């Protein structure tokens, strides 16, 4: 409607988190958020990426290929389960819809209670106080307030130059709510997100095969990203690596054709799916703002927001936080704590920075693969081998012993300074419910925990978790992890 | 055989530890290990109370019954499942009773490969240097060391004045290796051992009752004990509170007919069962040991081996480990690191001391309780009401949500000092793998962490484990915890 206290772009994870905070702290406060339906047509209802098209429903089918997992070991612990359990996409996408849909319901509520106003309006900058915004039904509204704060997020990105990708493609925006099972499907990328997804999708029973121009999970340690795909090959995920597509055909039987270079071989090959996924990065959305009519910094490189350590771009009065915000994780925690803050900065007297420093990840592959702190390579880059120490250990969880499942893989390293008493720079586990494990380690990270810390650290017996605490085979003595 | 640099009488968790790192420091070891029958003719092979008769079986028993929660969850994830799945005892117990096989055996061969010699020997005490064994065959030997490490552990406890407790009854060594299921069970008793047993029973499907005389868990935070009964009895394992039994009658179909005082109303009540487990806590194993032809003292009360800070008795060149040592967890973790460490200080010119403080542990519970430092309770009996901080929070786990689980009971706690920075003091989780959860938190109270650090440590989203990281409700505010 009017002018506001605090206006912000962005219903999402930071913003939402922002906007009630803020409301909490007793502010007059708007959200404007409108989804852009994906290319394909998807669309979905207020919440943003994590609730909608990220970590809620993505950590869901995660889940839903784990049972399947779980059904097969329980009749080696006596469930006399009939074999070849067979898996039904659309009761699993409704299932998961539906949780979706509660939070969506969740947040109108939250809002509602706090009385801040929604705008389910698409909004760009007018000037640097000044929003305007359409509905769904080409109608505009004029909002102001004195902060601004954009939370925008990104959206999938996809190829230029590969004909056909626009028409026959989808995206994680897609995935999340298909109708109908994608069947056999080539994901390509080679990212968190290609790799969760086409997890999921070989754990669900569907043949899907990773498209990896170069190495998995570029920026993460890569003796455990290599580790996570192995795992994936052994589990019936297939990939074409040093592969890029080349264009997509439509057959008259609705298959589509996919022809790419392979460069391993130096060939041209082809092969034929159901569904291509693209998983090739994200793009900031920040092109449809008028960013230009607020004087409002992007870097050009990245299409994102400039931001310093309080949050602010290059406009003293407007922030920007979350996924739009250069040189930030892009992750759901970071965000609502920043947007927690910057709340609390402005209207609650609060000094607080927010700390990016060693925030713990977990990637959801079918082993999962959790860490924080420093990957081993990037210890050694910054304070060079000989002043590095790591301790490594191959494990077996108890409960894949009865279930006769491959513990290959299962694998967690320590990356320490190397003098004592060895401060932990890194850890770095692969196993069952490794975002369960890795999280007390971060505030042992954050509190500077040593290595002679964790030797004095006693295991909880039987636990996967207990390994991390037992490390002490060290990579200079060359003895064997295992 | 002979004479020896070191001999271990116990070829458990802690003994076992030390014989093997006394052998990897170059000295000539022997064990003496021996399983006297329980009074039901149950025994086992090599490795102690966990390996046979503790964690490792317990632990695979509970995943058990995880599992067929695990397959009813699968069907709302879209596993089209064939509904009342049946458990068949017998393949479990085989299946569990085959990987315990593979331990004893793997401990045999670890002994062989450090060359440690193992006689399968009952030991006592003849004088301060020297232990008499009779083999399975009435055969006695003559063992002398000039070290001695006692790590004989503990045995099930049976109640006095039940009459039909000793012939009919069955304990924890007992039920792991049932040739049959144990149909109806009752299950008499209130620690860990009662209510993981119990817990276990009700998962796989069998009419459990646990009789408890007074409060769950003592010696553990009485409001998480009181959460974790509370869900095991929303999720079918019936309490008789109050009760305490009286005697067991064999009836004609060889059912157990028992017979107990119900203090709650005052009544004498009656209830049939298939089997009684009497798990009502255990006796240290020192009585046969002849003590006594050593100088070697025990403390009355309790039958244990009192020791020092290095593990020493009475004795200077004996030492007592574990379960049979005055004064120390009874956990696997804690007696391996100490025999580890003694081995150390003995041959190995190492001056550090076990640390038995902050040690973490796991109820494996139908729902898990993870416990590391203070109960509340021992917090503000240790510093007083006005200077101790509760962050509490109830939670659902993600996975909970489309598996329509019960949430009610996932609750964390955080007990602190009150005054900033706020010291962590204790960590107190329920929920899904409560003990991979704990064991880095364990690791933030080694190093002395505060709430300061936990605020601006970053959550793993999306995990149970992160709403540790999210908790911010105190007690003292009175503010809802949901
Ligand atoms: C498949 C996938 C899996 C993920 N898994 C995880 C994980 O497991 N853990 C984790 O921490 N993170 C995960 N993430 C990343 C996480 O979702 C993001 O880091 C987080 O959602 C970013 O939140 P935000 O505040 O920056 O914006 P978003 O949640 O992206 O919200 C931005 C909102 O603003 C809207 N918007 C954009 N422009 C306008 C405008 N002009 N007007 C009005 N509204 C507009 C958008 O439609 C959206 O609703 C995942 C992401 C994806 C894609
Ligand atoms: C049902 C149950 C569940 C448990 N769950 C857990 C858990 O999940 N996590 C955990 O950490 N702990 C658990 N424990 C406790 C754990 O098993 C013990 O704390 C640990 O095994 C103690 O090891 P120890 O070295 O003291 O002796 P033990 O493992 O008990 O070994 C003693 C060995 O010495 C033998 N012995 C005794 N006397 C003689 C003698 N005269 N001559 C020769 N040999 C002799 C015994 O038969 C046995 O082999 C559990 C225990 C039980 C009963
Ligand atoms: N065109 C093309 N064809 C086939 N496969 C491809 C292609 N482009 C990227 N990829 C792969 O998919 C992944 C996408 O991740 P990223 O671009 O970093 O994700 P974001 O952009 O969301 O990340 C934001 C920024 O932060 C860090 C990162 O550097 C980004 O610039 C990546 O590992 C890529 O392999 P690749 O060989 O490693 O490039
Ligand atoms: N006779 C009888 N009838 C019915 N129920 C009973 C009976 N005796 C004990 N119990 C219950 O079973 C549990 C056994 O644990 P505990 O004796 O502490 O185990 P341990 O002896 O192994 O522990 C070693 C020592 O360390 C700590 C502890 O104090 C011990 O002395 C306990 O919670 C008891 O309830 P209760 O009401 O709480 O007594």
């Amino acid at each position: 409607q009017q002018s506001f206290d605090l206006l912000v772009i962005g219903g999402g994870s930071g913003g939402l988190a922002c906007a009630k905070e803020a409301a909490q702290l007793g502010k007059k406060v708007a959200v404007a958020d409108y989804v852009e339906p994906s290319p394909r047509g998807t669309k979905w209802g207020l919440g943003g990426t994590c609730v909608n098209v990220g970590c809620i429903p993505k950590k869901l089918m995660h889940q839903a290929a784990l049972l399947g997992g779980m059904i097969r070991d329980a009749h080696h612990y006596g469930w006399e389960v009939a074999q070849p359990v067979q898996h039904n996409w659309k009761t699993m996408a409704e299932a998961v819809q539906n949780h979706v849909k509660s939070l969506n319901w969740g947040h109108r509520v939250q809002l509602q209670d706090r009385k801040v106003k929604y705008f389910n309006i698409k909004a760009s900058f007018v000037d640097e106080h000044t929003v305007r915004g359409v509905d769904k039904g080409g109608k505009a509204t004029l909002l102001s307030a004195e902060h601004i704060v954009i939370a925008t997020g990104g959206r999938p990105r996809y190829p230029t130059q590969v004909k056909g990708a626009l028409e026959y493609g989808i995206t994680s925006d897609d995935i999340f709510w298909l109708k109908e099972s994608p069947g056999k499907t080539l994901v390509v990328g080679a990212s968190y997100v290609a790799l969760e997804c086409a997890g999921f999708l070989t754990g669900i029973g569907l043949d899907t095969t990773v498209m990896m121009r170069s190495i998995p999970l570029r920026g993460f340690d890569q003796q455990m990203s290599s580790l996570v795909t192995e795992h994936m090959e052994s589990h019936g995920t297939q990939f074409l690596k040093g592969c890029v597509p080349s264009h997509i055909k439509k057959l008259p039987t609705n298959q589509l054709q996919v022809t790419w270079e392979d460069h391993a071989s130096g060939k041209e090959d082809t092969g034929t799916f159901d569904t291509v996924l693209w998983a090739i990065g994200r793009v900031p959305e920040t092109r449809t703002l008028n960013l230009e009519k607020a004087g409002i910094s992007t870097n050009p490189k990245n299409q994102k927001i400039i931001v310093d350590a309080q949050e602010a771009t290059s406009v003293p009065h407007i922030y920007a936080i979350g996924d739009v915000a250069e040189g930030r994780p892009e992750l759901t925690p970071t965000a609502i704590k920043a947007g927690k803050l910057l709340a609390q900065r402005l209207f609650g007297k609060s000094s607080t920075l927010m700390d990016y420093s060693n925030v713990p990840t977990t990637v959801f592959t079918p082993l999962e693969y959790g860490c924080v702190g420093l990957s081993e390579e990037e210890a050694v880059a910054l304070h060079g081998q000989e002043h590095v120490e790591v301790y490594h250990a191959y494990y077996k969880p108890l409960e894949f012993t009865v279930a006769d499942r491959d513990a290959s893989q299962c694998y967690i390293k320590m990356v320490c300074m190397r003098e004592p008493p060895q401060l932990v720079l890194g850890l770095h586990f692969l196993g069952p419910n490794a975002g369960e494990v890795t999280q007390g380690f971060a505030l042992g990270i954050k509190c500077g925990a040593s290595y002679a810390q964790v030797m004095q650290t006693v295991g909880i017996h039987p636990t996967c978790s207990e390994e991390v605490v037992k490390l002490h085979i060290s990579k200079r003595s060359g003895l064997e992890p295992t």
